This record gives C-alpha cells, sequence and structure tokens, in this order.
C-alpha cells in the first residue's frame, strides 16, 4: 500500500500480515455475503495493483466465482482502452490490473502530479465483479420472503433487508409494499392500519 | 480516520483491520445490548464520514436494525438541511455528512480547515441517535414490568432494573425500585425510611 | 488519553480498542475480585474523564454495582464543591466529565501547574470499586478459621485472600487456626515470620 | 526484512513473530494449495536471502517438498552461475554468485550491502523467484487430479463443478481449450443447455444457464 | 515502564495491557514453577516501582506466598533504611531527595519522584532494587512450593536415565552437585558410569545408558 | 535486544511479551524438532546476551536436555578463552574490555556492557557469538530426541511413496542438523516398497526427487 510517513512523505510499505490474514479470514467465514465487499474496500486501503492481485490470490476456494471477477476485470479493462486509445506513457487497461505493469510503474502513476490512481481504478472494477458474485450467490429471491406464522416480524425483517442488501448489490415504496405483502395476516392487518408513510421503527412496534 | 502527526498536522490514515474487527466482534456478541454504543464511539474515534459508513457496511446480520439506523440517518441529514438553508468556504449538506455526496478529499478538507467543520463528529451524532433507538427497540421488558420474584437475590433484581432502565434511557426510578421489590425486602426497605443509598438497601436486604 | 509522544511531547490520543478490550474482559472473569482495581488503575493510565466515562459504559452487566459506583461518584463530586467553593477552576461535575467538554479537560490537565481532573476522577472511581469489593466479598476476615485436616498454608491463602476484600489481623491468624498448630504457633513465640509460621506446621 | 526509516534510508529489520507463525500456520493448513505461493511472496516482501531461507526452515513437515524446492534452488543458481560469471573498488560490492544469492555462502552483511547499493542488485528478490518456481512445481505435483478428469457428477451442481474445475486449473497452470473442457464433462442435461446458448459465452452466462 | 524516546531520552511509558495479561497468564498456568522468576524478571522489564506493585496486585490467589513477598520487602526495605540512612537539611538544586526503603517499593514517593530517580544522571535505579527485594521473596516461595528435595529423587528401576535427569536438574533449579547424580541412579546405569568415570560430560552419560 | 531506532540509532529496547510467549510455545508445541532451531534464531534477532539467558530460563521441562545446553555453552567458552585471552591492565578511554567467555554468555556480564560491546565501532558482537554456542548444543538436543536412524526408514507396503519421503528427509534433518549426495538419494530407493523401488530402477540412474515422486504416485 502507499501511505504516508509520521513526517509526510507518500511511501510505499509492504502488505501487512494482519489484513492478509484478515482478508483470507473474512472470505473463508462469510463466503460472499453482501458484508464481504466494504471488508475488502477498506483492508485495501491505498492498494497498488499489485496489492490488490495479492488479496485476490490468496482467495483459496470460490474459484468459479474467481474465474468471473477476472472476466469482469477483462471487460473494465477492455472498455478503458476505448476508451483511452516529455508526455507520460499512460497506462493500459492491462497496467490497471497489473498484469503488463511493475510495481514501479504503478507507483509511478499512483504518486505523479497530477496522479493516475491505478489502483483505485482497479478496486473499482474488482468491486465491480464482487457485487455481480454476490448477487449470484443469494440464495433466495426477495419475493419468496415471507414471513412465517410463528415467526417473529423482528427476524423476518432481518431476513428482507439481508436478502435485498445482496440483490441490490448494496445499493424505495415498492420494497416497503413488499414488506408487508409478505407479512403474515395478523401483522399485516396491523401494518395496514398504520396508514401509509410509516417508518420501519413503527412497523415493527406495531408488530411485537 | 483523521490522526496527529509528529508535525503537528492532521493527517488522514487508514482505518486498522483490528478496529474493523473489533466492531464487527462486538455487534455478533452483544447484539444491541447498551454497552454497544460507547464501544462504537470509541472504536469511532477520529473517524470520517466514509469510515463510518465502512464500520456500519461490516455489520452483516441485524439489518432490521441496520434499516432503521438508515432511517434516522435520513431524518437527522434532512433536519440539517433545514436549519442550514442556502472565498467563502462551501458548507456540507446532509448528504454530505452522511458521506453518500461527499468525496474522502472533501470530508478531510472540512474536518481540517480553520476552523474545522467536524463533519465525522456531526454524523456520528446523528448514528449514536439511531442505535439508541435500536437499544431501546431491543430491551426485552419494560421497566415497568421489571419485579424482583418471591426467591430472587436483591442484587439480582437490581443488576436487570438497571440494566433495563440504562436500554430505555431520579425519584421516580427509586420509588419504582423499592415499589417492586418481593414483599419481603419490600418491607425491610421502606422501614429504612427516606435518603437511603443504593448501596444501604442492597445491605439490608442482603440475607 | 494524555501520554508522553515520541518526540517528549504530551498529546491526547484515542482510547485503544486493545486496552477496552482487556478491561472488557477483566470484569467478566474477575467480577469484582481485589485484582480488579489494581488492573483498571493500569488500563486507565494517562485517562481523560472522558476516557474513564468510556472504560465504565462498557461495563454490560453488573449494573447494581456501576449504579453504586454512580452514587460515590456523586458523594465525591459534591464533596469537591464543598471543599472548593467560589483561571477557571472545575466543579465536581466537570471532574466527572458531565458537565465539560473534552478540551476542556485537557485545558486543566496540561495546564501549567496541572489541574489532574483525570487522575482525581481516577481516585473517586477507585473509592468506589473499592466499597464494591467490600461489598461483595462472601465472608467477613472473622470466619476464616482452619480445617482440622486443611493443611496451613490453604488456610493463610484464604485468609489474606478476604483481608484484601476487606480492607491485629496477626492475632486472628493464630486465633483461628486449629488447635494443633495453634500450640506450634505460640511455641514459636512472638515475632515470628509468616514464612517461620507455614513452616512450623507444615 | 530491508525497510526504510523515517531519514529515507533504507534500513534492515527483525522477521516478526507475526509474520514467522503466519507462514507456519499457512503451510500447516493449507499444505500446498495454490494460493499458498502468493502467501509467501506477500509474507516475504522485503526479504534478505536470509529471511528467505529462514521462512523455508520453519517449515518442519512435507520436507519432501521442501527437498525438492532444495534441489530447484540448485539448478537456479548453476544457471546465474552461467549468465553472470578480484580487488573490489571502494564503496562497491562483490559480484553475487549463485550460492551467494541463496545465502549459502553469503552474509547478511553482504546482502543488505547488495540491496541497499546506489547501484541497486535485489538479491533477495531473485532467490525468492527461484523459490516460487519451485513452488509452483510442488503445487503442481499435489493436485490430486488433471484437467481432463474433472467430469460433473450427475447430481453435482455447476457452481461446484466449475469450482474444482478452476482449482484444478489454477494447479496445473502454476482459452478456448479450457471452455471447450469445461462444457464437455459438464453433465449431458447442462452440456445440452451450454450448447445452445451458442459460443462465445461468459461464464456468469453459463452459470446461470445451469442454477 | 521507562524506555526510551526519539531524542535519546529516558520517558515514562503507560505498562501494556499485553504485558498485564502475560503476567497474570503465567501465575494462572505456572504457579510458582522456577521459570515464573526469569519471566517475571523480563515482563517487568523498565518498570517502576509502581510497575512492580501494580504487577504484584493483580496475581489472583496465592495470597499466602503474596503475605511473604510483602514481608521480605519489608524486611529489604529495613537493611535499606540501615546502610542508606538519609542525611536531614535542604537538597542540592538539580538533585533528587534520598529514597529511603519505603520510596524503593513505591509505598511513600509518587510516580514523578520514581521517573526522577530512574533518569537522573547519575541514575538511582530504585525499579531495579525493588525488583531484586521482590526476586528474593520470589526465590523464598519457589522454594516453599517445591513438593521434593534433589536428595529424595532417585531413577526407578524402570525409568529411562533421560526420564531420571529431567526430574533431577528440575527439582535442584527449585531448590558441585553433578557429582551425586550418578551416585543416586539405578545400579545398572551406575556400573556403566562408573566404567566410564571421570570427565564424564552429560551427553556421554546419557549415551551410555540409552539403551 | 538491540534494534535501529527510526533515528538511526542502535539502542536497547526490552524484549516483547510476544516475543516471549512465541519460543515457549514452541517448545511445548514442537519440542525439539528440527525446526525449532531456526525458530529460535529469529525470535533472538538481535537480542543481548541477557536477552537469550531469559529465553533458555524461561523453557519449562526438558531441563535433562537444557543441561546438555549449557555444559555444550561453557566448551564454546572456555574455547573462546584459549583464542582470546583477556590482556591485563586499564582499558584505554573510549574502549570496552576484552570479553570472556563468561561475559559472552551473560555470567559475568552486565547489560550495560553488553551494550557497549554490540554497540561498539567497530562492534564485538557479543549476541550473535552466543547465539552460535547454543545453536551448536541446540543441534546435540535435536539429534538426541530424534533415535530413529535414517538407516531404518522404510517405506510401507501400501504407504504412499510421498509421505515415505516426508519421513526420509524429516529424519535426516534432524541427523544432520539441517546441514545440506548420492548415497542420500540411493538409500531412499534402496528403501522403497517393492512396487515403487521397480519403478524408481525403471527410471534410470540419476534421477532427480521431482521425477522419482511423479513415478510412484500411483
Ligand atoms: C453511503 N451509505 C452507505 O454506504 C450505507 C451505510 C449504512 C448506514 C446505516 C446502516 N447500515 C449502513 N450503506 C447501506 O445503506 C447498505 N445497505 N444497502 C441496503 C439495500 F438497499 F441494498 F437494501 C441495505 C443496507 C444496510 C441495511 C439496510 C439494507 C449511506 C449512508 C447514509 C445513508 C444512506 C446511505
Ligand atoms: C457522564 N457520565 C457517564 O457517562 C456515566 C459513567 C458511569 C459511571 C458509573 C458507572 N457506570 C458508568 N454513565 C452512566 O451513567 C450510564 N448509566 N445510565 C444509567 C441509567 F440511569 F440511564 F439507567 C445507568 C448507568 C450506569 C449505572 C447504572 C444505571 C456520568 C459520570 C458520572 C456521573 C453521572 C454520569
Ligand atoms: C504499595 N504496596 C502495594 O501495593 C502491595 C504490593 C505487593 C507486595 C507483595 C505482594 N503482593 C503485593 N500490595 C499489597 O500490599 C496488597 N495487599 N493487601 C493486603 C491486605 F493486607 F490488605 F489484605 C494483602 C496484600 C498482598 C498480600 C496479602 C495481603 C506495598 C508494597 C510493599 C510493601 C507494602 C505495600
Ligand atoms: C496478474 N493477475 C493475477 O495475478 C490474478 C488476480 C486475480 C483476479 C481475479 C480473481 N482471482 C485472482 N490471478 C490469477 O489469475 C490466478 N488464476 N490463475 C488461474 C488459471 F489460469 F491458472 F486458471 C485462475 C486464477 C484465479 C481464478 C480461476 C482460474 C491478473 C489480474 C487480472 C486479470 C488477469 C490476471
Ligand atoms: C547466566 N546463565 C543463565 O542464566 C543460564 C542460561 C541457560 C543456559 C543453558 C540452558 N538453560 C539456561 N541458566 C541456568 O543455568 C539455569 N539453570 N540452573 C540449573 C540448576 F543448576 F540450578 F539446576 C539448571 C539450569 C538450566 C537447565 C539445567 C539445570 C548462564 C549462561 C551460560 C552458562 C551458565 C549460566
Ligand atoms: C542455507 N540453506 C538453508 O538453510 C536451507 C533452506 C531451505 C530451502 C528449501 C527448503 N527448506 C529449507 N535449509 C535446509 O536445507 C535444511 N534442510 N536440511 C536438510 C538435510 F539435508 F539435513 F536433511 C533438509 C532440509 C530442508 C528439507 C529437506 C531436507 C540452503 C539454501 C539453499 C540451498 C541449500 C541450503
Amino acid at each position: 500500500p502507499i501511505v504516508q510517513n509520521l513526517q509526510g512523505q507518500m511511501v510505499h510499505q509492504c502488505i501487512s500480515p494482519r489484513t492478509l490474514n484478515a482478508w483470507v479470514k473474512v472470505v473463508e467465514e462469510k463466503a460472499f455475503s453482501p458484508e464481504v465487499i466494504p471488508m475488502f474496500s477498506a483492508l485495501s486501503c491505498g492498494a497498488t495493483p499489485q496489492d490488490l492481485n495479492t488479496m485476490l490470490n490468496t482467495v483459496g476456494g470460490h474459484q468459479a466465482a474467481m474465474q468471473m471477477l477476472k472476466e469482469t476485470i477483462n471487460e473494465e479493462a477492455a472498455e478503458w482502452d476505448r476508451l483511452h486509445p516529455g508526455q507520460m506513457r499512460e497506462p493500459r487497461g492491462s497496467d490497471i490490473a497489473g498484469t503488463t505493469s511493475t510495481l514501479q510503474e504503478q507507483i509511478g502513476w499512483m504518486t505523479h502530479n497530477p496522479p493516475i490512481p491505478v489502483g483505485e481504478i482497479y478496486k473499482r472494477w474488482i468491486i465491480l465483479g464482487l457485487n455481480k458474485i454476490v448477487r449470484m450467490y443469494s440464495p433466495t429471491s426477495i419475493l419468496d420472503i415471507r414471513q412465517g406464522p410463528k415467526e417473529p416480524f423482528r427476524d423476518y425483517v432481518d431476513r428482507f433487508y439481508k436478502t435485498l442488501r445482496a440483490e441490490q448489490a448494496s445499493q424505495n415504496a415498492a420494497t416497503e409494499t413488499l414488506l408487508v405483502q409478505n407479512a403474515n395476516p395478523d401483522c399485516k392487518t396491523i401494518l395496514k392500519a398504520l396508514g401509509p408513510g410509516a417508518t420501519l421503527e413503527e412497523m415493527m412496534t406495531a408488530c411485537q
């Protein structure tokens, strides 16, 4: 990663072993749950393209999803070439992904004046691929999330928005109407009686 | 977060994996017990709005509470815009404090300006308000229904009493504490008279 | 907390997640054994009143004891005001961190001469923890007697473990030994060291 | 490892107990799965030849693979002695031979010097390259199955089959050919649907077309 | 403790949670085995008298031993007052008041006074002096906790010679003695050993009775 | 230990609780396996003689082995005294007295003296000299705790060849003090099981270990 000293200069540092282990443990314990993407973005703060490849390469299984991620990176690299086809040489799509660029060249673009943040650009592509993976690996559709007859309303809302976050790539009024439609008859009657425009706080209080 | 370097300047620093891991474990273990809010306020010391969004986004379960927290954040941002209508520095909107329409460099520019506009501390106040609602929501019992069992030691009844009172939130609470004790200890408490401290009440009912 | 820099400067730092977790685990594992108090004193080294409230607020259970601690703080704060009647000097609530900002707390601790509001508050907290440790001690020192088949060292272990939670004592130790060892202790004479008393009744 | 102090100078540092325990646990828990190589290169970031020998020596199991690694290291050392075959000028350093890069006949002070020289000589990065070439061979040999024998079971979800496919492919390569193999060894049910999608299908499309 | 900063000055530092938990854990797991004394000495590196009292006060249980240690500290503090009597009168400018035994033990001295002695030029190491008093008391605790003396250990006729030497030097650490190990062996190994006779290294002894 | 300050100054640091606990655990879990020795050397990087004595003194059990290590240290110290006798007289200003064997072992030298030696210009590395003496004694311990001879490592009738080679070079490493021959690989072929030994002989002489293990993968 590229960080700055206690004095105040941008320097390259080796990826910490604690960061490497934290990322491996997240994939092993959470698979591709939606919260894996914000964890990846945080653990790769200031990462070079080389660091991002290191993090992706330490992932054990899930190689079908990883190949899909590599294909997404290939698409974004080709689109970058179409949008960008004494003067400094500017990076190609393969330079941002780190397949045709050295660490020295990556540091050059990132600490140039003005800078080309090849690390941030690459991270954008990776997060795009990770979003496509989370959506596909979502077990259930949001339309199949229905409150059981003996399931508390709070536990039902937990499954609802957990599913919604995986399908929307963590990114409305149709959601609220679906949450009410798929509540059990007793709770739905109460929710209907609350009048439109009720907050989630008022809905969960009314169905306690 | 924004920390201090060895030149007196406030510099930006990546959020550490130990801080991220600590906050995730706190939610997994304590759920929304009252002590989760001082833990969040301390782990987010010096956090930017981006760092605050990172911490909330790494919470996997309890998405009903996190959605409730997002609605609280939206309500506080709209109220901020109402109280702040449109070489002068541009001031942040509610969506800038929440980090939805502001870049990291803009957030750093506000927090390190002279004088500073602490968008990180303002956002943290909106989050803590939402967490207060969640903790009160997850409180399994109202304070009025906390009653000492006929065989329950007085110390264990007081533990439940003040844990509940803290989750919901004084002469009214002392009245309720003595009123809801079992008949045995209740007569020993009323026999003490007014001005009895909790230490005195727990000693008189230790048997 | 306010700590020495690497460049010889007293600066304010965020409280460590390591330190917070250590204080939480101590209360969970040890409840209110006597050794909780020296652990709290070391973990709050250099702490502001804000940091001290943060530590106390992370305690999840034992809210009966924490309420007792809260009432002890209020009695110490009210006594501070009576002993300091009206450079603005801090009131009792300023030391307790209820009416003072972090910037005012730093303004007192790093003044020349300093008003150590963090050290004063920690003293009030430790006085409150002393009362909790005493109240949560199961047995009085007078009820500690040596069993007929209990080795002397095991009886001394329980005697001073109880005495630490409570707080002469030498008289009680010999008086409450079993009739056998009690004879050998008085046979050695007065002013015998504990080592000499434990080797005689081994 | 050779890091940099605040005075912009490259200083030598002791290997952390964290990095040591990490590399040991990596080999103990993951054996020689393909992800161990990038974990070694990252844990050996900025390492001297001595640091690399220390990490390899803390591995106590799999001594058969470690001996193979030694044999690969000796081959690459003899190669270097050929493509890079005496009074040393003041301020300069001796030319490194293959045994010097591997740390057998070199000293830490010489290693620090080469890696800090104003004309830099990265003996550690050259040694790491030789080690990774050897680890590539170990990963290939420890692959229990060949790519040509990866076949989708009758009730095996396509997702699990592609997982085993590309895990094997990554261990052997330590491309239409792989795709044609992927569609061929899919169970007859999925194979038909995949042939129907036509050519030039993305893995994302083939997987949602075989859920 | 007292550590050196980036300006070559000895400054005070808060005792770390890792240091506290480590000392508590070694007492919980090892009681007062002889190895707890070098562990105490290493974990108390740079400690002030205040730090040493914190470490002793966090010890749970074993309060009879802690009481003996407390009495040993009082004896050494009284001996210090006898050998270093404090002189009355005003204290020279830029100088520290002379520490008595209670100052070294940390009962009557402030933290600022302890730092003043430990960082003075020349320094009065009240932390090192106090730690010697503590280690002396811990040695007396290790002895009273030792179950068996170095004489009441003998090699079982079926016990291997290595296992016997393990119990030998273990009980010796708790309590020219290498001339008794041969004597208190089993009749078999003894014979073989005496055949080697003099100048016998322990390595030679264990080799002679390997089977 | 003695490390480089961020300001480029060789200064003394206390040994860390992380390092102290790591060494104790290694001996508790791995005993005296060959990989313990490089772990000791890595955890004692930059250590003074006082630190090295601390690490050895915190070891629980194995006191027969630790006594043998102690005697090995005495032999190396006596050899140091015979090769570097201390010249009598006063020590020149700004100089350190000449260390004897007991000073390198940290028995008759203070921490301040050890620091003066290790940071002198040029330095006398009393920590590195002592660590060599410790690794020598640790080599004898590794061989003692590993009694199985390499001549007695034979592949089981149904044992996979890879597991047999694992045991072979693990045993060889313990006997050789991790010091790196045809006779090694020929013994490996000689003591394989009939099925594998045939294939190995069918490969021809002078095969590499990679070729041998690939041939017996079945
Ligand atoms: C920029 N920003 C974010 O990043 C937020 C941060 C955040 C705030 C509160 C709770 N938790 C996370 N993150 C999310 O809103 C992710 N998220 N997305 C969904 C989905 F819509 F997909 F269902 C859900 C969730 C979360 C739990 C409900 C379902 C943000 C910040 C302030 C207001 C608005 C947005
Ligand atoms: C600013 N300050 C705080 O932050 C304190 C710090 C503190 C002090 C003692 C024990 N533990 C925490 N924290 C609290 O008083 C939280 N608290 N709140 C309740 C409630 F009444 F709501 F139920 C309870 C509790 C906790 C003990 C049971 C009931 C504070 C400081 C000194 C005096 C007054 C306030
Ligand atoms: C300032 N100082 C302290 O802090 C000491 C440090 C210490 C010393 C030895 C063992 N362990 C802790 N700590 C204590 O004396 C706590 N203590 N208190 C009791 C009590 F009598 F109250 F029951 C007991 C104990 C502990 C052993 C059983 C009975 C101190 C230092 C040197 C001499 C005098 C005081
Ligand atoms: C330089 N670079 C790398 O280092 C990448 C980084 C990466 C990217 C996406 C997912 N995971 C890791 N790593 C790999 O491509 C390893 N890899 N190799 C294979 C194999 F070809 F052997 F089958 C497979 C895999 C992994 C997924 C199954 C099959 C790289 C970066 C961007 C595009 C292209 C290459
Ligand atoms: C200053 N120095 C020490 O500190 C040594 C360090 C050390 C060296 C080798 C093994 N382990 C520890 N430590 C000891 O010699 C403690 N020791 N004491 C005994 C006893 F005789 F009491 F039983 C034994 C032991 C150790 C295991 C056998 C029986 C020291 C250093 C070099 C040579 C001489 C002394
Ligand atoms: C200086 N250097 C070393 O330090 C090496 C480093 C290393 C390299 C690869 C794998 N693992 C460790 N270490 C060893 O060769 C220890 N070693 N010794 C043996 C023995 F022959 F004794 F059986 C074995 C082993 C290891 C596993 C097989 C049997 C070294 C470096 C490059 C080439 C030559 C030597």
